[PDB]
């Protein structure tokens, strides 16, 4: 019974890294309210878990689903312990190539988008909870084609640090895991990329969205004398080995 | 400490660090041309200065005028050794009192235009030449009241490494200068008061382990260092900041 | 279950948080060898843990001492699935006032120690296992009357580095916590007063402002011993933000 | 004239990026002592630069020597404005293979050595003057067959913090290179054959993101800037390394 009686808000958890956080919140006995944009992901959810789970779709973009999604919230669980920022699009070019459109897009979902979500739902955060920002391995360094990402990703981590200590007052530990090449789901090119993941991780491996899922959960339930960190979950990808 | 020959675009160079930055290149030998968003700011420039640089009222933030930037630098200096990226702006909010429109402002100066004003005017860069960031020491750690500020210079920082990565090519090294309380006119900060700002002054006496303000003219020598000098450097980060973001446990 | 059947080497598990994280270890269900040097620490801890540890008499500075425990742990154990490296001294003094014989002292211990007990007791590590190093917050920025202290724990954080490179064929991985001001019942001696003066500062200087507890960092040791198998050559943090910039 | 009236003290500096700070600190005007263990080298600085510089052998491991050369700088210098930490070693060994010896050896020089120098001669540091420490990109990260050499320049940074914290109240700054492969006659490894330099070097080459090593007289300018023009930075570090150290996936 080690979730019992803990409630989280996974934002962007119908997938992946999000959603194998939910696999263990709801096999460890929390109540768990989970976002997506995508129609066919939440259908899914609906299905397969049930109302132990609540699966919302909100666009983490929109400024007025956020408002829409915080009063959902506050309705069904009330006050939480762990609020998951995981949704992140990318979209890879050389920097030369960056559009205006797709430099706002993914500052939209990836930084401004989690700025006001998190601003929203800070409030039902119970003393002794925290949040659990998902970054990137890309938010240190320069990777080309991914001058857009990386960037928004490390205005992401930023946040994180100050949010950290503003909200030392209420009890509340900002965190954030830092994962590199992760096997999840074009998907020939999703395949290329896989393997470039195996070639250049130390580890020669990808990582496993429940290898994220453990650590999220790690810092959210047991480093309660952690806040403004950060976690890496890279094969060793951003730890500068040789 | 010579930069006969050498031409530089200054972004942002109409009072501050920036400008400390123009006067020594421009004492140097340097053929330079700077922008700035404020237009009595521009009008003291061509006074101090006369026809000797070149001074264009050109916002940061406006992809247009960027465009209009961009062609007037490539008829006026054809080619340059350096781009200075120094436009800042700051609002000080706890982040609960953030607002959309103050959150865009910001990121529209401080991330996306000098992103897009690096875009527009890369070409012009020479190989042996070098971009040089502004950023801040607020570009780590948790800074009250500061975070959107904090997170727009993270996110340049960010630019800085992959362009540092992307530009190798082209031989165009990239490198960043974190100040620093430093004793400016605007401290950073244009919409407080004369007031508010000496106060800010004093907050950086008192916090910054060195205990005092840094100089404009110090941001200067380190930037030009960063252009001119440091030819085996790129993607790194220079501090200016008596200390301040290095971990010194005082007091 | 949680350890069921696992084996490990806590080198410094004689009181705190090397104590802590032994227990943790025997509470899942590991069998444990832990090292240090206080007589009626490791009477006692002999006492209460019964055929579940194997506590030595061992300083972590001597070489000579060193093989031997190398020859122990791999009679006593053989092959083993995490070495936590927790053992360390410190001793505060200005820079200027520093002797050689006060900085051979903390290095012996918190670094060449380290690295030779590393060196002698890696081959019995387990394909899958670990090593875990306890640093300090101090391994990074500049800490007056810490100077020794603060760069012989830098230095073990490299080695962890250099570790985890040099380990990734063996699929062994690398890590490091790095505690903060953490606390310590009811026995008296100087040592015993010296660090409640200390633990008095961490209260008003860490951003969370309290002292850790010894569980905490247990709890992150063994975190990443057995849970971040995608992580190597990493530092974590159990300090209350004091090492994360917080103004 | 820009380092007229200066007086500074660079720590190895017979040969390598060492020599490339004297010859800059000359050429500017300054008055410099330095030092070097290999006697020969010290007979060759005296034949190219004569009395304009004061030259000695020192043994920076030796904490005697370092009584002595403390004496003597006091006694030709008086007081300086800059103290550069350059001297160095590496013996490039598989973890798994390093002896007792070897480590000793190499924390003597680069770790003891440079702290006991620096507390020996920061008494002569006048106001507003600093100390530069040569360290090295390997100062971070992972590189195997260096899991000694690393770990002693990783002290040597923390000890420039903590001096820089320490050295406040006396308006004195302490600050740290990282070089970067560099094209010195050593490359920083003294005891392996040109085979394994060329080799070094080649390496370096290769993963280094700008491509080459750097020169020596790069590192100068770097060390010079941060003793003399970097007047509000302290407790700092200055790559010069080509993008190795800076995580550029290239
Ligand atoms: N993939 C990697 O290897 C990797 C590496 C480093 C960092 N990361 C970070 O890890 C995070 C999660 O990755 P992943 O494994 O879940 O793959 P992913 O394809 O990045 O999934 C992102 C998640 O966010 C959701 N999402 C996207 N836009 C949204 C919006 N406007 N509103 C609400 N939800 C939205 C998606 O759900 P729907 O698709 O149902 O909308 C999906 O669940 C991302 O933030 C990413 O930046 C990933
Ligand atoms: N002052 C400090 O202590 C401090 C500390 C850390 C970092 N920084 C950063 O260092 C940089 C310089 O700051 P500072 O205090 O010297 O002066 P500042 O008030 O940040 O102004 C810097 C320059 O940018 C220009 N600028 C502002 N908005 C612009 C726009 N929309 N388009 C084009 N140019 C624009 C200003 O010109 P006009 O006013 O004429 O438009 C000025 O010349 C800034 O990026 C700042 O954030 C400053
Ligand atoms: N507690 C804090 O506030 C704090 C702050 C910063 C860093 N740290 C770091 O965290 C780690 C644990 O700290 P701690 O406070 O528990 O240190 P501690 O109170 O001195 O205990 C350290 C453990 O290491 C053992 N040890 C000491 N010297 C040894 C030697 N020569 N050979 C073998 N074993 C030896 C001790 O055994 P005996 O009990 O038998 O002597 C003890 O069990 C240390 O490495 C320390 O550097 C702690
Ligand atoms: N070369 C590289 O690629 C590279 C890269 C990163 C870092 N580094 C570091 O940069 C520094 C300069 O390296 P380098 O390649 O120019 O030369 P180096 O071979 O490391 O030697 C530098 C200087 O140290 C002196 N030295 C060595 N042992 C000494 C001792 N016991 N007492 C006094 N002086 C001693 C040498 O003088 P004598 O030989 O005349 O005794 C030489 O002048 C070193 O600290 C090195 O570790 C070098």
């Amino acid at each position: 019974g080690n979730y019992q009686g803990k409630k989280a808000i996974v934002i962007g958890g119908t997938h992946g890294m999000g959603l194998a956080t939910v696999r263990r919140l709801v096999e460890g006995g929390a109540e768990v309210l989970l976002t997506g944009r995508n129609e066919s992901n939440i259908a899914r959810i609906r299905e397969e878990f049930g109302p132990r789970v609540h699966a919302l779709r909100s666009d983490i973009a929109d400024l007025n689903e956020i408002a829409v999604l915080g009063a959902a919230a506050g309705q069904t669980l009330g006050a939480i312990d762990l609020l998951h920022i995981n949704a992140g699009v990318s979209e890879l070019e050389p920097f030369d190539q960056v559009s205006e459109a797709s430099y706002d897009r993914q500052f939209a979902v990836n930084t401004k988008g989690a700025f006001f979500t998190v601003q929203r739902l800070t409030p039902l955060i119970r003393e002794g909870g925290s949040i659990v920002f998902t970054s990137s391995v890309a938010d240190e360094g320069g990777h080309p084609g991914m001058s857009v990402y990386s960037a928004s990703k490390a205005a992401l981590v930023s946040f994180a640090s100050v949010l950290a200590a503003e909200l030392l007052p209420r009890g509340i530990r900002v965190n954030s895991v830092s994962p590199g090449f992760i096997d999840t789901p074009t998907e020939a090119e999703r395949a290329e990329f896989k393997t470039l993941g195996d070639n250049i991780t130390p580890m020669k491996r990808n990582g496993t969205a429940d290898e994220v899922a453990r650590a999220v959960l790690f810092l959210a339930f047991e480093a309660t004398f952690t806040t403004g960190a950060k976690l890496a979950v890279d094969g060793g990808l951003g730890q500068k080995l040789s």
